[PDB]
């Protein structure tokens, strides 16, 4: 299994360095035979002796063009001719690029700034990450030494942490009596003692969390104080520290450095990215913050210091679950783009579906379009559903709609506007044609696409190990959302094979197929389509059984399928015994068990008391399962009396929210503030972090200087503010729902006092 690969230089030459796994042992290939290219386009084909002496310097040394050879390959559909250039080594071409280009002869070059050993992936048809190799791992925190208005990394390292499958562990360099806890004598020994398990354990790939900018930069630092070696590459090397645009990533030569922080921060939408969070959120269960000035503080006073350890080992310890986690999922996407993992789990969208296509184009000898120049980036910059309860609904949708939509009609930047072609489609609305005759770039690879996953959908009923279906799933699911980035990559700006009239053409096509399929399935089958969205629609035959509307249901899609042209495909996706319709993106329905799945419109954030989550929960059964507009209202009204009443539970009315800044540096953000800056006078640490947990009271002020802490509410002297929990928790979290059914908030509780 190939894990990553690099080059070294070896007499100015460059030797690639292939990283395997193979039979449970490491290995490195080298490669001396290939060599660095980009392609140039000339004007007069004997410019090509002038063009072959143009010179640059490097440092201190002459750049030349070591060779030339005339090439055939595919641009904007057709066969043209271009100049392959070589050259000595990988660096001569940002030096020399320029200077060609600058000819007069030249009109341009591409394919000039691949990275040296991704091109080799690509030009040899190698995939990482394939194969059945299983990949040892190990997951690594530390914990410093820490005080504020200090150099980074000033203080020591105090503590490092690791964890695999044999379990967790903590070095540190004070007395510290846990049984997975390893004491040495100073911050030098931990750290080499650190080196030696790494070592011992060989681990394919490390796992941290923020490790691309905070541990291994650390490390570095207190590595140099003390005159180490940190030689955790498994060629001797130390780690090597990437420019990630912005900030920066650290790569451990012959492994794989698995930063989960990047992979988290695009896979789920949290408002905190800390390990404690990130670790609740995924696994559903919280992890203790020890913070920094407490650390410090233990360290100094030599108290508490096993509560530092036990943060200590289960930072390691979550990291290493998160990781294997998140990994197998990223490795699959490595598979499929063809890059390392260690590259892919960094990558934007953008950037993964442009290595992919660079591949396509590679393994179909077209030659890649450029990407924009500054002047180039420059120019390339409804209907409501109806109201009401509804009975017996059907949803139907598309297949890939956008996808099989660019299949159908060949919609390429290489088949637009193809002078002298015997057949064209043309796009509504936009007008663009499209030629038929010669499959485009993006269309054959596209049903390339399509057509793998129906064969991995295949195999995985022809499966058991449960291990092996998942990986297929996996694969599977990312072709699909793949073949979608295809799409977004022709409408974005910087893309290499952006079209514009391709992106707007499936658009417009999108609303064609659409808005006919509709009015097929009314006018020939009698269906009414209560609500749609781009690519499905739902709909019923009002006043029908839920077997008639079945049964008419399947009949329209065949029907429609007939009709429909190619790929294009209407699927029947669910049955749904009732549902109503706020508006778009916002809308509740119920299955035949009683499953509702809603979207749009529930109270989720911790800011809403559980009053209001419980009422709201209510109305959607009294609507959804009762189909009982009454009942849902009365069910509001008799809340918010109980309300006034002072009958509700204080544990209900509880309010939490986070503290984010320092209560100084504060934006009189809410309520929770002035809480917090209470409990602050008092003596109370408060830090970002802190959860403030209130309930608000009767009286004048702004809800600020009324509420206080959940824990100092006592019935028997303190009456909460029935208005407040009405008007701002309760009649807010229903009244997006009941205004879809006539009612305003005054409408759902009795006249105020
Ligand atoms: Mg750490
Ligand atoms: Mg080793
Ligand atoms: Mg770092
Ligand atoms: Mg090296
Ligand atoms: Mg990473
Ligand atoms: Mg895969
Ligand atoms: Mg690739
Ligand atoms: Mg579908
Ligand atoms: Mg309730
Ligand atoms: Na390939
Ligand atoms: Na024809």
């Amino acid at each position: 299994m190939i894990l990553d690969t690099d080059y070294i230089t070896e007499d100015g030459k460059p030797v690639i360095r292939i990283f395997k796994k193979e039979n449970g042992e490491f290995k490195i290939e080298y490669d001396r035979t290939f060599e660095p290219y980009f392609y140039a386009l000339l004007k007069d084909d004997s410019a090509i002796e002038e063009v072959k002496k143009i010179t640059a310097e490097r440092h201190g040394t002459v750049v030349t063009v070591k060779r030339v050879e005339k090439v055939q390959k595919k641009f904007l559909g057709r066969p043209v001719e271009v100049w392959k250039l070589y050259f000595t080594h990988p660096q001569d071409q940002p030096a020399i690029r320029d200077k060609i280009r600058e000819h007069p002869a030249v009109i341009d070059i591409y394919e000039y700034d691949t990275p040296f050993a991704k091109r080799y992936l690509i030009d040899k048809g190698l995939v990482p990450m394939e194969g059945d190799e299983e990949l040892k791992m190990l997951a690594f925190a530390i914990a410093t030494l820490y005080h504020e208005g200090e150099e980074f990394a000033e203080g020591p390292i105090l503590m490092i942490s690791y964890a695999d499958e044999e379990g967790a562990r903590v070095i540190t360099w004070k007395n510290v009596d846990l049984p997975y806890v390893d004491v040495v004598s100073t911050e030098r020994e931990m750290i080499k003692r650190f080196l030696r398990v790494v070592k011992e354990k060989d681990p394919d790939v490390l796992i941290t969390y923020n490790g691309d900018n905070f541990d291994f930069a650390y490390l570095k630092k207190r590595c140099e104080k003390l005159g180490i070696n940190f030689a955790l590459g498994r060629d001797g090397s130390e780690p090597k520290i990437q420019r990630m645009g912005d900030r920066f990533a650290v790569e451990v030569k012959g492994r794989i450095h698995f930063d989960l922080y990047p992979v988290i921060r695009r896979t789920i939408n949290l408002p905190t990215y800390t390990l404690e969070a990130v670790y609740e959120a995924v696994f559903g269960q919280p992890k203790e913050k020890v913070y920094a000035e407490e650390i410090t503080t233990a360290w100094e006073t030599g108290e508490n210091l096993e509560r530092v350890a036990r943060y200590s080992m289960e930072d390691a310890k979550v990291t290493y679950e998160l990781g294997k986690e998140f990994l197998p999922m990223e490795a699959q996407l490595s598979r499929l783009i063809g890059q390392s993992l260690w590259d892919v789990s960094r990558s934007s969208t953008g950037n993964l579906v442009e290595w992919f296509l660079l591949r396509k184009a590679y393994e179909r000898n077209e030659l890649a379009p450029n990407k924009p120049d500054e002047k180039e980036l420059a120019r390339r910059r409804v209907k409501e559903p109806e109201r009401g309860l509804w009975e017996n609904i059907v949803y139907l949708d598309f297949r890939s709609l956008y996808p099989s939509i660019i299949i159908t009609h060949n919609v390429s930047p290489d088949t637009l506007n193809r002078e002298g072609c015997g057949e064209y489609d043309v796009a509504p609305q936009v007008g663009h044609r499209f030629c038929k005759d010669l499959p485009g770039f993006i269309p054959s690879l596209l049903g390339d696409l399509l057509e793998e996953r129906q064969k991995i959908k295949k195999k995985m009923k022809a499966t058991i190990d449960p291990i092996e279906r998942k990986l297929l799933d996996y694969r599977q699911r990312l072709i699909k959302i793949l073949a979608n980035s295809v799409y977004g990559h022709m409408g974005f700006e910087n893309a290499r094979w952006y079209c514009k009239e391709c992106a707007e053409s499936v658009t417009a096509w999108g609303r064609e197929y659409l808005t006919m399929t509709i009015k097929e399935i009314e006018e020939k089958y009698g269906f009414k389509v209560i609500y749609s969205d781009t690519d499905g629609f739902f709909a019923t035959i009002p006043g029908a059984d839920a077997e008639t509307v079945k049964k008419k249901a399947m009949e329209f899609l065949k029907y429609i399928n007939a009709k429909l042209p190619g790929a294009l495909e209407l699927e029947y996706e669910g049955f749904y015994k009732r549902g109503f319709f706020v508006t778009k993106k916002k809308y509740a329905v119920i299955d035949e068990e009683g499953k509702i799945t809603t979207r749009g419109l529930e109270i989720v954030r911790r800011d809403w008391s559980e009053i209001a989550k419980e009422t709201q929960a209510r109305v959607l059964e009294a609507l959804l399962k009762d189909g009982d507009v009454e009942k849902a209202v009365r069910i509001v009204k008799e809340v918010t009396e109980k309300l006034s009443k002072y009958e509700v539970p204080p544990e209900k009315l509880v309010i939490h929210k986070q503290i984010t800044r320092d209560l100084k540096d504060y934006k009189a953000t809410g309520p929770h503030v002035a809480v917090a800056k209470r409990l602050a006078a008092r003596g109370v640490k408060i830090r970002p972090g802190t959860v403030i947990s209130y309930i608000v009271l009767k009286g004048s002020g702004r809800i600020g200087d009324r509420a206080i802490p959940f824990d100092e509410f006592d019935p028997t002297k303190h009456r909460y503010d029935a208005e407040y929990y009405i008007e701002k928790q309760v009649l807010p979290a229903v009244e997006r729902i009941l205004r879809a059914f006539g009612y305003r908030k005054e409408d759902l509780r009795y006249q105020k006092t």
